């Protein structure tokens, strides 16, 4: 003989995994493990990250020279 039947309906998701899905999604899209925290010039595109801005002469992506690495505050 033995009791304790429970079951409630409810779900949620954790900062851990919804960051996960923001936050894997803006940061740098070439190397994808640091934040993007700087654009290139004249096109401003912080799809990289400090590492990879600086790393890239020209956009990755425009293949624009990068005479400039402005750093934004977005945080
Ligand atoms: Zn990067
Ligand atoms: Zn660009």
């Amino acid at each position: 003989g033995s009791s304790g039947s429970s079951g409630s309906l409810q779900k949620e998701i954790s900062t851990e995994e919804q960051l996960r899905r923001l936050q894997e999604e803006k940061l740098c899209k070439i190397c994808m493990d640091r934040n993007i925290a700087i654009v290139f010039v004249p096109c401003g595109h912080l799809v990289t990250c400090k590492q990879c801005a600086e790393a890239v002469d020209k956009c990755p992506m425009c293949y624009t020279v990068i005479t400039f690495k402005q750093k934004i505050f977005m945080s």
